[PDB]
Order: structure tokens, then C-alpha cells, then sequence
């Protein structure tokens, strides 16, 4: 019979049809030029982007360009293979090399994404004896790593030391052997930075290891760029930091898990994603090892951010928004409703101004919102014209006075 | 205090000394050309390479590497954003169409690996009121998605319908409401190929979904090169199929899933490897265009590599070398012994071949084993050399008469 197998695809079209009623259906807009501040779409009409995680402005850099077409004709198109078998080139190895240099740790290893680099993290290095300590605003990957793992799971408020406290007197009570405490180097959908001074602090007092996911922050957090370890002080304090490749570092592929040469070696023998899945294209490894060094020579690229983060900041908050956090690229506008988030970015889009709704499942029902996100190439000008356009269709839908 | 932090690092430490005490730590060896049927190692020499996933040796191919640089031309470096956001350029939905109908499937959603199309599938599709039943030899990335789902789990003998028909009871009798079959087309440490007929013809009599993942079928199974469903002659019988980019389909990158239409566009929905991880690279969405034209421009390539395959696996049996699965690229020469599996390796690369040895925990302890892979790309005097090779060896370290 059919009628159990009928019935899973009815419910998915009736889902689906629910879904666009609630106003929680993604569509998905058509970009025909490469990923940069001006886009074109499928129409052919031109949008300032304010929603990428092109933070440094890189993503069509003829540089990276350049580096990624010299990989393909010295090392090959793809690897067609995991690293343990046949995967790992020389370059392979120096990108490890120089990203561990980076971030100041003693060794690096290399994924197809953050995601498989967190999800492969957890299982490997912890079990039933031991403890993970959570952030409750932690990103999918991370949950979805720990989810993998044997340890004793518990979670305190987001940025709450008072709980994290308390939850690691509660792991050490219980009994747990090795306490590892996992959060978000900055919070994607909030634009908080992680109070990473008073996680370590804890993490001294309580014998807990450290693991930040700095997806968000590497290449344009900190002085340096270095993440949030350097932006909070703790350079030298976090015992695991995991990051991407995809966002401010070129943006096409990849994610890391960066450490001491212990935890990075038994993470090459026993990470699953690492063993089970195709190594890093030769492309992204020539293109990522020339990235690093326009990063680190990428101090007025940092300093535009840094300033064009402000103004929208200052502008849309003279303007009455209600915006999340505080001193990141990530400034969301708190709208609630779905519907409203929804129509408030095709009406912008009108405008020239090209964002996202940002709604459940990604953030809660009820906290719908338009995360923008600013990136080096935004010039003060376009800026404006974005707040403008906000406001103007803000003071439309009601979201402002 | 720090004495659980020094005890984690000390453990890692013991941990990966007991571990080449074993025969189970694995060196990566330094290739520093591009993956093909010749390549060159750290110090310059020249070794034939027998275990990669090239299948059809595109993985250097000029024309993907033409493609891929067009496309950065064209579409940029990087998308630096998931799908949803601003990650969908016109390409992507053109190679997901492309997919679609090369598998003869409804539609198609891409990864950036198949490792993380199978993460993000079950979780998004059954709950805790559903079951799913797997053939115990699942590849780690089916098995850590399926972990990831509520659904009650069942685990039958590879390849036994017997007991993929008791458990379907099983689960049927015990209240189950949507129940999903997980299988590998092809199981990629034994070279065997899933008897799909009989899969599906029991997902019949039990009301049951089938999900196949065919990363080591598409592209060469089949008289189409279409996987594993093709070759079994169930082509619309398998509701859910899942693929790499990264094994014969040029080897760079990149996974997916085909489904319906409402399935695929569910997953687009909720999925979070897709909502929380960057889209695929231009690049790699350009290269994958061009080799669905590879291949199915004709039977040349798969013609040699089934030649290829058929010699390789007689010349060894009749050397008298204990070999798994049958009928596939992948010829597992089982060993046993860890040790052994490493020392024939690496007295194998002496002698001009380039193979790695498999052992704990990519295969159970006791059964290590050297999985050779043809490629369309080798020569028959290649695959002579090599099993002259082998035999030499083999004779040398006992493992044959
Ligand atoms: C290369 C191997 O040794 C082989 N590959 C992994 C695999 C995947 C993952 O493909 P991605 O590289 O993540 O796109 C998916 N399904 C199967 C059945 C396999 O084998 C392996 O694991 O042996
Ligand atoms: C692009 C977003 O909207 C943002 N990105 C995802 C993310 C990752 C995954 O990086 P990969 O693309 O898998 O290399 C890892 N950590 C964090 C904290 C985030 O946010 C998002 O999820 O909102």
C-alpha cells in the first residue's frame, strides 16, 4: 500500500502551503552578478546588498580570483578524495600552517565547512564521563556537534556569567571528568560579541577548556582581525577555536577547527567529517592562503567597517529602531512579525536596498527581524540612502513614529 | 585548578602514542601535483595512484577547470551567504534543475558535501513518531544524520532482505508512521552494491520511504551513468537520492539531495545545513554544470573503468588475494592486520604505487584491508604493473602464497 507514503507528501505540500500563510516561507532571490556591495538580480535592476557576510568585501576580489585559477592550474580542479587516502597537497599543509600562525595556536586542521568542523569537534574529544557547558544562544552547528556527543549536556542564558557559573559548579558537582565550555565568538543573529574574559575567567576557577566558534569574527574582530580572543584579551586563554572560510575570509568554501598539536592530531585521526568527507578543493586552499595575508594587510579595510558599522548603527538608532547588540558588522532591526519583516524587505528592495526577513525557524516566532550585516566596500553614502530608505518605509508600516 | 585540562591533554597525548603503537595512527603523504592517475609526491617521484574517488579521472580535467574559471569570471570567488540570504545566484538554481533531470528526480538542492545533505535530510523530514531502518553498513555520514532524527532506529544485515523485512514488521507493528529505508547504493569500504530490487520491493509491501545515498554509483553505475537506481532498474522507485560533486563528478566539492518537488523545497525550508552553512562556490556550480555534459556525452570513459575494474579484480584473484565486493571500482584486498595494511602501503609506494591501508576506525579492528579504486584514467599496463606489484609484495610479507 501507499496510503502512509501519500499521506507524508500531502502533509509536506500542506505544510508548506501553511507555512506561506504565516509568512515563514524563504523565497529565494535570483543574484546574477558576482557577490559584492551592488548586485544585480533576475530582472536585470541593480540593489545595494546589506545582508552578506562579505564583511571585508573579498568575495569577487580579482586577487582571490587570481590566487584561485593559479591553484586550479598548478594542484587540479578537485581532490576526489578524503585527506588519510589521497587529499592532502602541499598546499593543503602550508594553509594549515598559516592559519594556525593566524589565530595563534599551534596547529589547524581543515574541513569543507564551520559546520562540519563543529559537528566533528565535540564527539571526538569528549564522552559519557565529561561535561559540555553551552550558551543557550549557541549557532545550529554547534548544538548539532554536541548533539553527537556522550558528555552531560547543560546551557546557561546567553552572555549570563551568573549561570555559567552555576552550571559549572553543577557539571563539577555531578562528577564530570573534563567540563568544556562551547560558545559563539559573536552571536549571528543578535550581533553580540561573548563576554569571552568572563567565560575564561570561569574556566580557571571551574578546570573547564575553552571553545569558541569565531565564524563571525575571524579576519575583521580584533585589532588584528584575529577574532574575538583578541577583541576580549584572551589571546592565549581558548583552548579551541573554530572558524570559516566562508564569510570575511573570500567566502567561497571551507571552515577549520584551530588548537594545541594534541587535540589537532587525534581530531585528524578520529573527526569523522574529516575522515569520512572529500578534502578542501585546491582552488580555496591557494585563494585562502592569499586571503590571510590581504587580511593581515588589511588594516583600512577594518578601519571602513569599523566606521560604516557605526554610522548605520547611530543613524538607524537616531531613527528610533529597536536594534540587537552592540560594536559588530551585525546590526539587526527588531520588526516581530514575519509578515511584517517580509514586506518591510520587498519594500525596500523597491528602494534599491537589498536585505532578508529574518524569521522561525532561524530566530523565535515573535522576534522576526531584518539582519543587517555592513561590509568594507559599503561607501558612507550608500549608507544612507539605506537608512533613508528604512526609515521612510518604517514610518509606512508603522514599525517607527 | 588545572588538573582535568593537563589530564584531557595528557589523555590526547596517550591516546595518539597507543595509537601507532597499533598500527591504527594514519601519516598523511604530501602530493604536490594535481589528483590524477600519475601523480608526484613531496620528494619528486612519480607513483601510479589506486585509490582515489576519480573515477572517471576529471578531477584534472581542462575542460572543468575552463568551466570553473569562466564561472568565477562570471559569478565571483564566493557567495559569503547561505542560500536564503543572498547566497542563490541564477547558476545554482540551473545545476540544481540540471541534477534534477539527470537523476530523473523533481528537484534537487545542493550542499557543500553529501556528508552534510545526509546531516541535514532525516531530522528535517521524520520525528519521534517515525522509523527508520538501516542497513548496517551505512556510511558514517548516513548514520550521524540519522542520529540527529527522533525517529526510532533499526538496523539490518548488509544486504539481507530477510531481516530488512523482519525489521519492517517490526516497526509497522510497533505503531510506526512514516517509515524510512537508509541505504548506501554502493558501500564504499566493501565495493558492494545494495540490492535495491529487493529494497524497494519491500518498501512496497510496507508502506515505506526509500532513500539511497549513491556518492560512489553516480556519475559511472549504470548504463547511463545515472547510480546505483539505474543499475538496479528501480529509477523512480527511490524516493529520496543523495549525491557528492566530489567523487566522480569532477572531485572538487560539493553534495545534494533529490526528491519531489515538495520534499526538496521542505528541505530548503528547514534543513539546517542549508539555513546555517555557505552556499556552494561559483566555481564548483560551474564546473558541476559542465560534467553532467561529461557525462552524458557518451560511454568511452565508463567502458575503460569497467574494463579497468574486471582486470584489476581477476588478475588479483587468480594472484590468490583475498578480495571484498564485487562488480565495482572499489577492490578491497583484505589484510586483517593493521599493521600489515601499513607496511604492504608503504612497501607498495616503493615499488612505483600509490595505495593507502584502511583500518579502525574507518573498518572494524581485524579487518584492515587496502581499498584499491580504478579509474577510467588508468592504463592496462598500469593495472598490470600493479598487481605485479602486489603479488611481489605479497609473496614478500606472507599475505599470499
Ligand atoms: C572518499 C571515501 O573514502 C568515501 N567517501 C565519503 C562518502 C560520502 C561523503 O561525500 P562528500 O565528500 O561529503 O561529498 C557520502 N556517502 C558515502 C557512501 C561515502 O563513502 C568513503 O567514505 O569511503
Ligand atoms: C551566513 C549566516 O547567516 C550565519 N552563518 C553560519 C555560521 C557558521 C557556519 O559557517 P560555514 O558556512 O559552515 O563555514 C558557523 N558559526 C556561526 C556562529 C555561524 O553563524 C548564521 O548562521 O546566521
Amino acid at each position: 500500500g501507499s496510503h502512509m507514503r501519500g499521506e507524508f507528501y500531502q502533509q509536506l505540500t500542506n505544510d508548506l502551503e501553511t507555512a506561506r500563510a504565516e509568512g515563514l516561507f524563504k523565497e529565494e532571490r535570483i543574484i546574477t552578478s558576482a557577490q559584492q556591495a551592488d548586485i544585480t538580480v533576475a530582472d536585470g535592476s541593480h540593489v545595494i546588498n546589506f545582508c552578506a557576510n562579505n564583511y571585508l568585501g573579498l568575495a569577487n576580489h580579482p586577487d582571490l580570483i587570481a590566487a584561485a585559477k593559479a591553484g586550479m592550474d598548478s594542484h587540479g580542479f578537485g581532490m576526489a578524495s578524503v585527506r588519510f587516502i589521497c587529499g592532502t597537497q602541499d598546499s593543503h599543509k602550508e594553509l594549515e600552517q598559516k592559519l594556525a600562525a593566524f589565530l595563534g595556536m599551534e596547529d589547524a586542521i581543515l574541513y569543507s565547512s564551520c559546520f562540519d568542523a563543529n559537528g566533528g569537534l565535540f564527539e571526538t574529544l569528549l564522552g559519557a564521563e565529561d561535561a559540555i557547558i553551552s550558551d543557550a544562544l549557541n549557532h545550529a552547528s554547534i548544538i548539532d556537534g554536541v548533539r553527537l556527543c556522550k558528555a552531560k549536556r547543560y546551557r546557561y542564558a546567553n552572555n549570563d556569567m551568573q549561570e555559567l557559573e552555576a552550571r559549572l559548579k553543577e557539571a563539577r558537582e555531578a562528577g564530570a571528568r573534563h567540563v568544556l565550555i562551547a560558545t559563539d565568538g559573536v552571536f549571528s543573529m543578535d550581533g553580540v560579541i561573548a563576554n569571552l574574559k568572563g567565560v575564561c575567567d570561569l574556566a580557571d576557577k571551574y578546570d573547564a577548556l575553552v571553545m569558541v566558534d569565531d565564524s563571525h569574527a575571524v579576519g575583521f574582530v580584533g585589532e588584528n582581525g584575529r577574532g574575538s580572543h583578541e577583541y576580549c584579551d584572551v589571546m592565549g586563554r581558548v583552548d579551541i577555536i573554530t572558524g570559516t572560510l566562508g564569510k570575511a575570509l573570500g567566502g567561497a568554501s571551507g571552515g577549520y577547527t584551530a588548537a594545541r598539536k594534541e587535540v589537532v592530531e587525534w581530531l585528524r585521526q578520529r573527526s569523522r567529517p574529516y575522515l569520512f568527507s572529500n578534502s578542501l578543493a585546491p582552488a580555496i586552499v591557494a585563494a585562502s592562503i592569499k586571503v590571510l595575508e590581504m587580511v593581515e594587510a588589511g588594516s583600512e579595510l577594518r578601519d571602513r567597517l569599523w566606521a560604516n558599522a557605526r554610522q548605520f548603527r547611530e543613524q538607524m538608532s537616531a531613527a528610533g529602531f529597536t536594534l540587537a547588540g552592540a560594536d559588530h558588522a551585525i546590526i539587526p532591526v527588531m520588526l516581530g512579525d514575519a509578515v511584517v519583516a517580509q514586506k518591510f524587505a520587498r519594500e525596500l528592495q523597491k528602494e534599491g536596498i537589498y536585505v532578508t526577513g529574518f524569521f522561525y525557524p532561524v530566530v523565535p516566532k515573535g522576534q522576526a527581524r531584518i539582519r543587517t550585516q555592513m561590509s568594507a566596500a559599503h561607501t558612507p553614502e550608500q549608507i544612507t540612502r539605506a537608512v533613508e530608505a528604512f526609515t521612510r518605509i518604517g514610518k509606512q508600516l508603522g514599525v517607527i513614529a
